[PDB]
C-alpha cells in the first residue's frame, strides 16, 4: 500500500510532515492534521496547496489528493477557511488561538488591513497571552519585540504595544485571545477573501466573499453588498462569473450581475468559496 509523504505549514509557521495512502482523499490528511494540533472544532479550517500558476487553492476534502496537487508537490498549508462572526461563541480556546495565529498572518502580510492604534492592541494582546505580564527587564527605552506585528513596524508601534501591554496585568492567555478576536472581528476586511474581477464594463473591481455576503468593491464611493439571502444563484461559464439577485417585492424578475476573471480556473475557484461561504453561513 504506497504511501505519499505530505509537509504541512502550521499557523505558527514550522512543519508538519506526514504519510498517506497515494490515492488518499484531502480528508484523511486534513484529520491527521487536525489531531496533531489537538483541534476538535475543525469545520472552520481546511489545508490550501499552490498550483501550476501558483495561486492558493483549498484542498477538497471530498476528493483525491493526487487529482488537486496534479503536477505539483505534496505541499500545504493549514488555514482558517470560514473566520467566524463571533469567535466568543467557539466552543475550546484552542480554536480561539489557532484563529488567532491565522489573524496575525492575515494583519502582517496585509491581507488585513489595521489602523495604528488597532496595530498595537492587537499586539499587546499576544504579547500578554505569549510573555504573560509586562516586565521592564526585558524592556529598555529601545526595545523592538521579536514578535511581527505589521506590515511595517515602526519604533512607535514598538512603543505602543508595550504601552498597552502594562495595562493587561494578570490577563491569562485565553483572555487576551478572546481579546485579541473581539477587536479583530470588527475590521472591515475581517474574513473577506478578495478575487480581482472586471465588471460587465470591462471595469477592474475586487469581488470579496465573506460569512454575510457578497461584496462589489469599484472605486471607493461605490461598494456594493449582497446579503447571502439576497442572492438567489450563483454559475461560472468560461471566465466569467454571474450572480442571479433577488427580485425586491413586487419585481416580476431577478437581476444577473456578471463579471470576468482573469481565466476559467479563476472563475470556478471564485464560484467554489462562493458556494462553500453560502453553505455554511445558511447554517451557522
Ligand atoms: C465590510 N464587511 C465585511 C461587511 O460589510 C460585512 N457585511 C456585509 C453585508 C452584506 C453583504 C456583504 C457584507
Amino acid at each position: 500500500p504506497k504511501s505519499m509523504q505530505c509537509k504541512v505549514i502550521l499557523l505558527d509557521g514550522s512543519e508538519y510532515t506526514c504519510d498517506v495512502e497515494k490515492r488518499s482523499r484531502g480528508q484523511v490528511l486534513f484529520d491527521k492534521v487536525c489531531e496533531h494540533l489537538n483541534l476538535l472544532e475543525k469545520d472552520y479550517f481546511g489545508l490550501t496547496y499552490r498550483d501550476a500558476e501558483n495561486q492558493k487553492n483549498w484542498l477538497d476534502p471530498a476528493k483525491e489528493i493526487k487529482k488537486q496537487v496534479r503536477s505539483g508537490a505534496w505541499h500545504f498549508s493549514f488555514n482558517v477557511k470560514f473566520y467566524p462572526p463571533d469567535p466568543a461563541q467557539l466552543s475550546e480556546d484552542i480554536t480561539r488561538y489557532y484563529l488567532c495565529l491565522q489573524l496575525r498572518d492575515d494583519i502582517v502580510s496585509g491581507r488585513l488591513p489595521c489602523s495604528f492604534v488597532t496595530l498595537a492592541l492587537l499586539g499587546s494582546y499576544t504579547v500578554q497571552s505569549e510573555l504573560g505580564d509586562y516586565d521592564p527587564d526585558e524592556c529598555g527605552s529601545d526595545y523592538i519585540s521579536e514578535f511581527r506585528f505589521a506590515p511595517n513596524h515602526t519604533k512607535e508601534l514598538e512603543d505602543k504595544v508595550i504601552e498597552l501591554h502594562k495595562s493587561h496585568r494578570g490577563m491569562t492567555p485565553a483572555e487576551a485571545e478572546m481579546h485579541f478576536l473581539e477587536n479583530a472581528k470588527k475590521l472591515s476586511m475581517y474574513g473577506v477573501d478578495l478575487h480581482h474581477a472586471k465588471d460587465s464594463e470591462g471595469v477592474e473591481i475586487m469581488l470579496g466573499v465573506c460569512a454575510s455576503g457578497l461584496l462589489i468593491y469599484r472605486d471607493r464611493l461605490r461598494i456594493n453588498r449582497f446579503a447571502w439571502p439576497k442572492v438567489l444563484k450563483i454559475s461560472y461559464k468560461r471566465n466569467n462569473f454571474y450572480i442571479k439577485i433577488r427580485p425586491g417585492e413586487f419585481e416580476q424578475f431577478e437581476s444577473t450581475i456578471g463579471f470576468k476573471l482573469p481565466n476559467h480556473r479563476a472563475a470556478k475557484r471564485l464560484w467554489k468559496v462562493c458556494v462553500e461561504h453560502h453553505t455554511f453561513f445558511r447554517l451557522l
